[PDB]
């Protein structure tokens, strides 16, 4: 398998959405934590997977730094990626930032070590078309440089997931992987644009 993402190389982020690029870290987090305590996760000290535990349960600042700083490095290239596309990112409104709104996770979202994850409530949100197919196609690449980072790592595929000798099924092209995990990514990075226009910032090529 080949894949190859697009080519983000020559691009610099500006130190003005390095905060934005943080913020964004911060949520998609947060909706990655809410999912996987809707699929029967709770918190732990050490990855034990029968008992559904996971130490990345806490917030994002508590986070291990060989863990964390891969969330903040895959929210750099998801902002060059956009900037490659020839969009150009600017701000709208700095008060949007302050009428952002997290949403009620009810109280069984509420873990062991006083971690409840809190996403911005942007149910109000919406996109146009022109925003579905770049977030389509946003979530298509997502898959490339996290496929391509892996085998570079040393991951192949396999039949059954390995955790030791580097081996995963989900190693696959975007059309050959399975619609289940397709639909979770491209919601992901719906929220993700949602983020920039629900602080403010506008995203037009
Ligand atoms: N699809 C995704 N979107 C956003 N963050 C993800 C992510 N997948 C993993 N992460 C990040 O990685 C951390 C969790 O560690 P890990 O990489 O082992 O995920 P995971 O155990 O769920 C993969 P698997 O589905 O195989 O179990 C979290 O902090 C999370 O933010
Ligand atoms: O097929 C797949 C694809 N994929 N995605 C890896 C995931 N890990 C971290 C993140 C991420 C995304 C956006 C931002 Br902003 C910050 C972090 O991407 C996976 O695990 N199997």
């Amino acid at each position: 398998f080949i894949p190859c993402p697009v080519d983000t190389s020559q691009v610099i982020l500006p130190p003005h959405l390095e905060k934005i690029r943080d913020r964004l870290a911060e949520n998609i987090h947060e909706l990655w934590g809410m999912n996987k305590i809707e699929l029967g996760w709770t918190f732990g000290k050490i990855r034990d997977d029968n008992k559904r535990q996971h130490p990345c349960l806490v917030e994002f600042s508590k986070l291990p730094e060989t863990e964390k700083n891969y969330n903040l490095q895959m929210s750099t290239e998801t902002l060059k990626t956009l900037l490659a596309l020839g969009c150009h990112i600017a701000h709208v409104n700095p008060a949007a930032e302050e009428d952002l709104k997290k949403v009620k996770l009810p109280k069984n979202y509420m873990m062991s070590n006083g971690y409840k994850p809190a996403p911005l409530d942007l149910s109000d949100v919406k996109l146009l078309p022109p925003q579905e197919i770049l977030v389509d196609k946003l979530a298509e690449n997502a898959h490339n440089v996290w496929a391509k980072d892996r085998i570079k790592q040393g991951w192949t595929y396999g039949i059954q997931q390995d955790l030791k000798n580097k081996r995963n099924p989900r190693l696959v092209p975007y059309a050959l992987l399975d619609e289940r995990t397709k639909k979770s990514n491209r919601d992901s990075l719906r929220e993700a644009v949602r983020t920039f226009v629900g602080y403010g910032y506008n995203i037009e090529p």
